[PDB]
């Protein structure tokens, strides 16, 4: 089959996972895509994409980064 | 160790020389107590290593990542 670009892994996302129940974040290096940030999650392990406009991943990643 | 038994900050050590080309992505832990948050999957052998987080390419990669 044919395919135009790299699949984005992420094509749908969760708006409402809270800082506290994540164990990491991925940064996926799909830069074409307009979701590129999936949670793992602290009380099933399980992996969901998310939004990437929560104000709380901005100081998450802000705290990672200025160290 | 199994991550029940460890205290240790999971990354003793990190690498100033890895190309953003190469990274398939970037884990950022929830790891507050610790110097080193961002690990590299690594495209070419798959190895995660973590990354010094002054490595000039993260900054931009991040900021790319969440202005959409
Ligand atoms: O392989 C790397 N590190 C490592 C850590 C423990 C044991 C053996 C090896 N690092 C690595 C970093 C960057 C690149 C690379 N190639 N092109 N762009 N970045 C390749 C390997």
């Amino acid at each position: 089959p044919v395919s135009l670009s790299y699949r984005c892994p992420c094509r749908f996302f969760e708006s409402h996972v809270a800082r506290a129940n994540v164990k990491h974040l991925k940064i996926l290096n799909t830069p074409n895509c307009a979701l590129q940030i999936v949670a793992r999650l602290k009380n099933n392990n399980r992996q969901v994409c998310i939004d990437p406009k929560l104000k709380w991943i901005q100081e998450y990643l802000e705290k990672a980064l200025n160290k």
